[PDB]
């Protein structure tokens, strides 16, 4: 009997942040509220300023994560404002029945729905926009996110101990295919609309003009690095909705992976680089242990350092010679 | 001593359903009999009536599956008749030596042969023709199938407790490559010989113009959709000859899955999306527990959507509201 | 204190043969001493004459596989003789911090480097070049090979059981982007510097040209075939330091694999087809059972058959008839 549950209300933030949660579930049970409003806009990608018309819940690429515990209820509210100018919808892959909710709320602009559904599964999943006839565009459009439905006692280490993060990322993965003119210059369009048969022929090539993180080229580097102290636990979240990838942490490891992100399964441990399937949302834990800059990429170099699928973090605190250290510096 | 054991001869049917068989084993090891009689025939593909010469073993792509318990002998009349073209084999990836059989069952038109070999390791393993020289032009033209052997227990679960499907089902997708005149209109030929130069062309490019389920786009929906009740407990066999997928239940998950399909290790639980590499066979169980149209996809979604590689499920039974539920339908 | 350890200097030999060295550590941690020096130099990849300017470590593509043990220390003097033109480095993904050594072992033509860290986790793992803003370029011009780390106690089965391999070979798979001229010839340079910007062009096609072993088409073939007995256990370390690869041995299976290389893990039993993903290496043991030719391929068989990547292995021995026989050979 859900209305004598309780009910929390919780605001999304921007990836590659994630809303504060518990890991270990401190009530019992809960409605979780989230609501999300989609945007249609303008999104310049690259260096050289191409530009798309990105299809976004909540105006980021990808969309926020969603934290909550196995066995609470996940109530979200998806409005689509009349200044878009296409029908959109939502599948969880979290959830169970009617195309993971995409029967069920499908809204045209000036249209909302509130779908419910309940966590039985943990694990991270994705979600993203699955519109009869359009699937494919809408999402490498930029409209797909990820959930992570946490075990009600926290992540566990294949021993069963317990795992706590002290930080949690979220990257997500865009495959995007801009159309060309027939020198490979990139089209420009008014309206998403527009677009339509070119970005088509575009997706059947199967060949990305763009892999990115978190929206753009070069979005995770600079002043947006991701930052942590030697000594942090940090989790990272990946998803890709569409296309595989093999995400890597240049200078460091996996220490515990779920490759394919769901948590009943015991983690592989030790990993340099892991598969995550395209439309699977994946978690990887790492304990740093050097200071430094850290690039971390899908390990397709071409699609990392060519196409734009690389971002850093920057650690800091104290180096440890006996794990690394130049003996003889370069010299002639 | 061979000739001591039963004979068992097995009369094989059109996928994606599969032949009468027993999941625990109530007898002890047999050699059991299959035949398959080669068919080159022409296939269309797609709604607009793409042609290609197909090359099938027992008229369908995929092959039939063919079904056997751990330490059973299986033992395969193939039949190449006089009205084919070319010379085929058969190379089963549960075989131990000699090519997995190709390097013994070389047929010209107008010859038979009969392997036998001895199914050592449990689990669903490909099959496919594999004539020197040829190899690739054979596999992506629809030579291929699967082999699941059971162990003699059946399956089981993680914890090693019986796992007891009560429907089985199997999705062979294939990858084709069919060659393209300079605008890009799909080309036509009287025979597969004439095809040779152009299909390794087209093959080269490493981009697939159509991926389906069943041999058509659109072959697992309509009245051929598959079908299933609430409650029911469904194996779903998967297989792909040569080229990665990433099969994903729109609406449900793998509950069970083992992704390199061998039985020996433990399934993965909750699964969103698993990856089967190109030559593997694997196999997801899942129970059903609510109603309605399920689309089964590979989750390249361009490769669903518009290249072909999505079907069906109809599922009867009673909603669950506790799962899901429309709080506040699609309105103004 | 680590003046206070044994150093032992290891001559490295040339792939897909591996330096000698003990499963099991016969001695306590030590400072394993290797040196490499990088050379740039003309390779014929294809039986059509096809050049390309490599870049290597050791002169070999890939580069040589180095074996030490879990918690050893791995001091590597890395030379670059002034006969070379470009600046190159070294990343081990088995190395913590500063981009696993690449930003400490940045080399010029005339310069050398001597680098030292410790063997924290094990498995087999990538190295790879990695110059600033030329990674790919010189990861897919053949510079990248593989470090083992093997357990103190040498390798284990999934219920912790000794593994021992009587034999050990090392196969480095390595995507090739061959610049074309507008009807698709092969360009040639006389420089690697000339070379730069239709590499990248190349590269961003995602569409490999060659998919070699062992440097070239054909160089696992023949008088260069790999050799084993019946009954004998072999190790098959396989790596890809940028595209997705999935090892099949043709006749036979993976008894055990590490498919993402990692020995902490359990290996999976009884493999078809396994998944090594780009930036990973992997490992596979396998006992044969039946004398002949095999083939070990990458089971995109377009990848395999018309790009490259199949090699033998010839297998010397006793037939088994009880395991596969051909009871009616091929006939009218
Ligand atoms: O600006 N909207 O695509
Ligand atoms: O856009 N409707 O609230
Ligand atoms: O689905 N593309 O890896
Ligand atoms: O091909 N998937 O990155
Ligand atoms: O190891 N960095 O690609
Ligand atoms: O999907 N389990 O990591
Ligand atoms: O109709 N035979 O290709
Ligand atoms: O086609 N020979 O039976
Ligand atoms: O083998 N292609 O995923
Ligand atoms: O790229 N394999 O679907
Ligand atoms: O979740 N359906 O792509
Ligand atoms: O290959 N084991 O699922
Ligand atoms: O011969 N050096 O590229
Ligand atoms: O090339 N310097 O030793
Ligand atoms: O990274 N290409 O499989
Ligand atoms: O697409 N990787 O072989
Ligand atoms: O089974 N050989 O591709
Ligand atoms: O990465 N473990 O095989
Ligand atoms: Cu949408
Ligand atoms: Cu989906
Ligand atoms: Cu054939
Ligand atoms: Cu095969
Ligand atoms: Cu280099
Ligand atoms: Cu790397």
């Amino acid at each position: 009997d859900i209305s004598t549950l309780p009910r929390v209300k919780v605001d999304l933030v921007k990836p590659p942040f994630v809303h504060a949660h518990d890991q270990v579930a401190k009530t019992g049970p809960r409605v979780v509220e989230f609501t999300m409003t989609i945007e249609e806009k303008k999104l310049v990608i690259d260096r050289e300023g191409t530009e798309i018309h990105a299809m976004t819940f909540n105006g980021s690429v990808p969309g926020p994560l969603m934290v909550v515990h196995e066995n609470d209820y996940v109530e979200l509210r998806l409005i689509n404002p009349d200044t878009n100018t296409l029908l959109h919808n939502i599948d969880f892959h979290a959830a169970t029945g009617a195309l993971g909710g995409g029967a069920l709320t499908q809204v045209n602009p000036g249209e909302e729905t509130t779908l419910r559904f309940k966590a039985t599964k943990p694990g991270v999943f994705v979600y993203h926009c699955a519109p009869e006839g359009m699937v494919p565009w809408h999402v490498t459009s930029g409209m797909n996110g990820a959930i992570m439905v946490l075990p009600r006692d926290g992540l566990k280490d294949e021993k069963g101990q317990p795992l706590t993060y002290d930080k949690i990322y979220y990257v997500g993965e865009q495959d995007f295919y801009v159309p060309k003119d027939e020198a490979g210059n990139y089209k420009k369009y008014e309206t998403p609309g527009e677009a339509y048969e070119d970005a088509v022929k575009a997706m059947r090539t199967l060949t990305p003009t763009h892999i990115v993180f978190n929206g753009a080229v070069g979005a995770l580097t600079g002043d947006h690095a991701l930052t942590a102290a030697v000594g942090e636990r940090v989790l990272v979240v990946h998803s890709q909705a569409n296309r595989d990838t093999r995400p890597h942490l240049i200078g460091g490891h996996g220490d515990y992976v779920w490759a394919t992100g769901k948590f009943r399964n015991p983690p592989d441990l030790d990993q340099e680089t892991w598969l995550i399937p395209g439309g699977t949302a994946g978690a990887a834990f790492y304990t740093f242990r050097q200071p430094g800059v850290y690039a971390y990429v899908n390990h397709n170099l071409i699609e990392a350092f060519e196409l734009g699928a690389a971002g850093h973090f920057k650690v800091t605190g104290e180096w440890n010679d006996d794990l690394m250290t130049s003996v003889v510096k370069p010299a002639s």
